[PDB]
C-alpha cells in the first residue's frame, strides 16, 4: 500500500481528522495515522524526534516557533481551520444564552484545558481576563491535559461547565447538545489553527497529498460541518 502519513493532531481536531482520514484514504490510498493531544506536548515530542511528518496545530505561533527552530519545511505552514470557544454544560439552560452563569453562577469547578500547552485553554484564560473575571474564576478552574480532557470533565460530571472547543458540541449549523454560550471573539485571540510539514515529511508523498487534501473540497466541507471557519 502507499506511503503512510504520521500526523500530530491537536486534540480539538480529533473527530474532524478521523472523518477526514476515511475520505482521504478512500481518495488518495494514503493512510493517515494520527496521534491526539495538546499542541505544546507535540512541540516537545517533535523537538525530541517523534516520527510525525505532518502537524495540525490548534494555534499558529507553535508551528511558527518550530520553523524558527529548524524543524519545519519552509513554505509549508498554512491555516487549515479557525476554531471557536464555547462555554458548555450537558445540562440544558444551566449555561444561559448570554453566559451570565460565569458572573452569577454558584459552580465550584470550571473546566479549561491546560493553557500552557493547549491553545483552546489559552483562549479561555484570555476571555476570563478581558471579561474582568480572572481573579474570581481562578480558584474554580480545573485543567485537563488538552481540550478533549477538559470537555470530558464536563461530560462526565467532574465539573459543572467548561470552556470547550466548538468542534466538540457542534454539528450541521448548530450546537447539538446541552447548553452553550459562544464566546465572542473580541475576548481572546482568534483561534487560527495552522498546519506545517515537519522535517520527516519533506519529500514524503502521503504528507504532500495530505496538506493538498486539507485544502480540497471534501476536507473544507467537513471542517465547516464541525463549526470551523475557512
Ligand atoms: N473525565
Amino acid at each position: 500500500n502507499a506511503d503512510e502519513v504520521q500526523v500530530a493532531v491537536a486534540a480539538n481536531f480529533t473527530a474532524p481528522i478521523q472523518a477526514i482520514a476515511k475520505e482521504f484514504e478512500k481518495d488518495t490510498g494514503h493512510r493517515l495515522v494520527a496521534a491526539y493531544g495538546a499542541t505544546g506536548q507535540f512541540y516537545t515530542q517533535i523537538k525530541n524526534g517523534a516520527p510525525f511528518q505532518v502537524f495540525l496545530s490548534a494555534d499558529d505561533s507553535t508551528p511558527a516557533k518550530l520553523e524558527q527552530e529548524g524543524e519545519v519545511v519552509p513554505g509549508s505552514r498554512f491555516t487549515y481551520a479557525i476554531g471557536t470557544l464555547a462555554l458548555w454544560s450537558p445540562k440544558a439552560g444551566y449555561v444561559d444564552a448570554e453566559g451570565e452563569v460565569l458572573k452569577s453562577g454558584s459552580f465550584r469547578h470550571l473546566s479549561i484545558a491546560n493553557p500552557k500547552t493547549a491553545p483552546y485553554g489559552l483562549a479561555a484564560t484570555q476571555a476570563m481576563d478581558k471579561l474582568g473575571l480572572a481573579a474570581t474564576l481562578g480558584p474554580k478552574l480545573v485543567e485537563g491535559q488538552n481540550i478533549s480532557q477538559a470537555y470530558q470533565f464536563v461530560s462526565s460530571g467532574n465539573a459543572e461547565l467548561g470552556f470547550v472547543a466548538l468542534s466538540q458540541i457542534y454539528k450541521d449549523g448548530k450546537v447539538a447538545t446541552g447548553s452553550a454560550w459562544i464566546v465572542p471573539t473580541e475576548l481572546h485571540d482568534p483561534i487560527r489553527q495552522d498546519a506545517v510539514i515537519l522535517n520527516k515529511g519533506k519529500d514524503n508523498a502521503a504528507a504532500k497529498a495530505l496538506v493538498d487534501y486539507l485544502k480540497g473540497a471534501k476536507a473544507a466541507a467537513l471542517i465547516k460541518s464541525y463549526g470551523y471557519e475557512l
